[PDB]
């Protein structure tokens, strides 16, 4: 069913292959090669997409075409203008491809939508929790570690990394004080990173019960 | 989309930033005033906000805002009393009062209020739920390797940290079981780290999910009778 | 909420388990050291008028159900005095953590979590035998990959498992990494299905504590909404 | 419960596998956990021809997956018993992991939720795949230059791209300059909402089953009429 999608794993992975030191002169060609033949199917994919008109019935595709466009302009204006051996990254916009074929976008667009409001709400409310985790880090470790919570950018960068749960482990606390907070930062973390999944949830829960209007109140109740 | 929309938190964003940016060692005294400058600017600007929420007492019948006035009240009242009563170069940190700037104009706090308060009784629980694993694994953990370790699992609060740190599913790597034992317990702190991140996550979806049943006096039941 | 106006009992357990933490701190002073131990003693001795507070009247109605709670207030007093009279060591308040099901008593939580963890259990502990296959699995890959690399780190199953543990789960300490190509890609997968794993315990307890409050139409437009005449006489 | 004798014989299985590849350990306790594995083996085994053997429950019932477990648990191990050379055969009775999975009354159940929302996932996994690959995309553009054996590579930077956005975090390679850091900070938080997507999906995978079960006690036996319904 996929035919876009096949076409661009090979291809992300020969912008990848590229980008290796200390490659053979003669296999650094070859995905090279490899990058183009793909190029031309995707320059035959534009043309199927764009000439069939007077052929075509009423059919909603105003993204779709977007993509196919883009999948050939950006990889020829590098081919043309960038003249150092970095000009294979411009190839990655094929990344938009295995989004053009896939009945999941056009519904998690829906999502995004009836739930909008709520999910700006949860990233502006991560924003000022950590920045008032960043700013009493500072306050309370800007003597003893100089040059880890140094200012409050430098202090910000744990407030990511100790709020999300990643957990990087290069600016940690020291004082006693310092590490309580962060108990209680790495605790706030899991609250609003299930918030998502609760918000997000519900979203999908709505699209299931909009289709039971015509299959349970007018398909087993009025027929 | 939303440039005039949320007209009182785009003056926040440049606002905290400053205030950020005031901190940072090693910076040229030219610039350091321009960024001290760029504070009160807006701070102005909060203040001919103010004017235009308190003079304007115009409300027709019947309107209650008293939490929104409060929030522009706190956003001139404290970046002023920083300006005039501290006197080291640490005042700036007072700026800080604007994170409660973006929480005015958005239509989603009074709904998470709801949500806070009627599956209130389930969320407390989970945290005493969390506070009680946390402390009986850090208990466990200090018995194994006070022994081992003895200045980094040396005591329970020393114990309570890796606690902390790994059932939150934060890890560190600070402080890491040694011996095998110390590591079986690891595996089912770990283990236990991913029940809590699910009982967060169900109880919000309960939660949220009966935001929407508020709908069942208005569509199902003035609409199907 | 019930923090500042309902849980008396749990109020005591707070400065009471902080207490056993405080006892075995290093190089603490033996005269504030004794006031901790104090601290232990005035709680243990209200958790025991507590006691007889749920002892003496035993009865409020016809019939109550009280079981589990005594059960809590019982193990609250029995333990803490056993170790304050069999054990002779330095080592005897680290029984008074038996404090910890002070606050499970005085919640509404968990009997709502109980018929949660029953109604789904089925499901929940087929969660964990997934974890455990899924745990293993990897860890075996882990081993054969890179034990002629790392000995050390990837050296037994035991070792890998450890990477394992630490990976799918997504904590990830950073002790053990692996260095090969291969065991990379591997271990991308480890924290993809890692990202499944963490999701689908919300999945089960999304449904869980759903399917208790949908319990009020089961009565109410189902089965007294629309039945046959004449049914209750005789 | 005292049901799943089939799964209590799996766990020392599977951890005798396990304890063999420890080095260091002395030749003595080394037969002996190979002599555990014989014994399970065996237990295997009998339950192989008490599987095929006795039959009284049903008509012509299908359970071939069933059984299929129980031929692997005996034909995969004696292989290597006899086959492998190398003290490195332990690894082959690992197929005991199939074992705990023969009724589990779990795995037929989420074999529906990954059907009836598998459309859904195989969308998370190629969105997850393009903000990995899209990631460290500008990870290499960003430090290259700085940090040129961490992030020196299109793959240097998806080994940070993996460790970055499913939160795991090791600690290895980690962006040094200030975008990098900046752009680290999205790529923590946008794995936080992919981190909800999955616990979102999975919400209403088990959501629209349990609800279908109840498709026979509010639908099919609450709307109820004998000799009005057919086909
Ligand atoms: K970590
Ligand atoms: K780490
Ligand atoms: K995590
Ligand atoms: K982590
Ligand atoms: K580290």
């Amino acid at each position: 069913a996929p035919l876009n999608a096949v076409l661009a794993a090979p291809g992300l992975l020969a912008v990848a292959a590229l980008t290796i030191p200390d490659m053979s002169g003669r296999s650094r060609l070859a995905l090279a090669a490899l990058l183009a033949v793909i190029w031309g199917a995707y320059l035959l994919q534009l043309a199927a997409t764009l000439l069939k008109r007077r052929a075509g019935v009423v059919r909603d595709r105003t993204p779709k075409i977007a993509i196919d466009v883009l999948a050939v302009l950006v990889p020829l204006a590098a081919f043309l203008l960038d003249g150092s051996p970095d000009w294979s990254l411009y190839c990655a916009v094929w990344l938009l491809k295995p989004l053009r074929d896939s009945t999941f976008f056009p519904v998690l667009g829906r999502v995004l939508a009836n739930e909008a409001r709520n999910l700006i709400g949860v990233t502006t409310l991560f924003g000022v929790v950590l920045f008032a985790v960043a700013l009493a880090a500072y306050v309370i470790e800007r003597d003893i570690q100089p040059e880890k919570f140094g200012s409050i950018p430098q202090a910000m960068w744990w407030a990511v990394v100790t709020l999300s749960t990643t957990g990087y482990g290069d600016t940690i606390p020291q004082s006693f004080a310092g590490r309580v907070l962060a108990g209680a930062v790495m605790m706030s973390g899991i609250g609003i990173f299930g918030l998502w999944a609760g918000i997000l949830a519900t979203g999908f829960y709505q699209e299931v019960r909009r289709g039971d209007f015509v299959r349970n109140w007018q398909l087993v109740a009025a027929v």
